[PDB]
């Protein structure tokens, strides 16, 4: 229960958030409307989605992704991807999303 949760700093002037989860429906419904409350509560224009304890991301997980960056552009910020597993960092390739969020390995890329 409570599973997923969201790991947000801003404190060194990068909005870097550590996602504890995985993302199948169970929790992308939640990720989803937290990342999008995340979106407007953060005041660094440089978010780092640190996906290092993701590990699983299904379709509905892929989908919110897209829906973070369209409320970064929203919000008038930039939207950035850490922490690629083989899976996720698959499935961030798997449709050019890359190019969309950019990514990073580590602060050092971000």
């Amino acid at each position: 229960m409570n599973n997923l949760k969201l790991d947000i700093v801003e404190q060194d002037d990068k909005a870097i958030v550590r996602v504890q989860g995985d993302i199948d429906a169970y929790n992308s419904s939640e990720l989803k409307e937290q990342l999008r409350n995340f979106i407007s509560t953060t005041s660094k224009k440089k978010i780092v989605l640190d996906l290092s304890s993701v590990s699983y991301m299904d379709s509905a997980g892929l989908g919110t992704l897209v829906v973070i960056l369209k409320d970064a552009k929203i919000n008038g910020k930039e939207f950035i991807l850490s922490s690629l597993k083989e899976s996720i960092s698959r499935i961030l390739k798997l449709t050019h999303l890359d190019k969309i969020f950019k990514i990073t390995d580590t602060v050092e890329e971000a």
